[PDB]
DNA sequence: GTCGGA
């Protein structure tokens, strides 16, 4: 899960959350606009410090000064809690990356094609992430990752992962400081979202490419072709 | 100390 979609104002999705908490993130009522959001940008994240909620812009990917290969993007949930890699951020630095839906490429061979993924409700979705702490620091290597999950019925058939999407009532509590990473892996298992509430369709190839933008990179394509 | 297109 390498590509996903933040179009909207920061308040349509923090209108989803608890009614007390669209007022702890300071008023900026402009649209992130953002159809083909990318691996090693500054992402918009959000997560609990201090006993407050904060949206930071986080680098979208992870790599210590130990780790001398490129940075990576995903933490399996399976493991995370327990990988001596993972485990401080599980612990400590749990975050929430809201979003439109997510891009996913289906493989035969090498050719791919592009499906677009969403709630079939019209909602947005919220995407656990764990990072490292202090997010507002703006470090330029040590960032956050999107949890990765087991895709599920009809998801199986785009790929075989999918990113851990959490309810809102979910994500408040994945956010909270005061808990276990225990009590984080057991929201993890209790707050994910279904496949059979998500639908999807295939979208232009142009979203592949990173320098391509706007909000038809989400719209459907009659024809499904890998390439 | 691990998991994405071009």
């Amino acid at each position: 899960c390498g590509r996903f979609a933040q179009s909207q104002t920061r308040e349509d999705y923090l209108a989803l959350l608890a009614e007390d908490i669209e007022r702890d993130i300071p008023y900026d009522p402009e649209p992130i606009g953002r159809y083909n959001v990318a691996p090693g940008t500054k992402v918009l994240l959000l997560s609990e410090r201090d006993e407050h909620l904060h949206l930071d812009p986080v680098f979208w990917g992870y790599a210590p000064g130990w780790w001398d290969k490129p940075p990576l993007i995903n933490a399996r949930v399976e493991t995370a809690a327990t990988s001596r890699m993972f485990k401080p951020l599980w612990q400590h630095g749990r975050a929430i990356c809201f979003a439109d839906g997510w891009f996913e490429w289906k493989k035969e061979g090498d050719k791919k094609q592009p499906f677009f993924i969403y709630r079939a409700d019209g909602q947005p979705i919220f995407m656990a992430a764990i990072g490292s702490t202090p997010f507002e620091r703006g470090d330029e290597a040590e960032g956050f990752l999107i949890v990765t999950a087991a895709a599920d019925q009809g998801l199986v058939d785009i790929h075989d992962r999918r990113p851990l999407v959490l309810s809102p009532e979910a994500a408040r509590e994945w956010m909270r400081q005061e808990i276990s990473g225990k009590e984080a892996s057991e929201i993890a298992a209790s707050g994910c979202v279904p496949a059979n509430q998500f639908s999807w369709h295939p979208v232009s190839r142009a979203v592949g490419n990173v320098k391509n933008q706007g909000a038809e990179l989400i719209q459907p394509v009659l024809e499904v072709l890998f390439q």
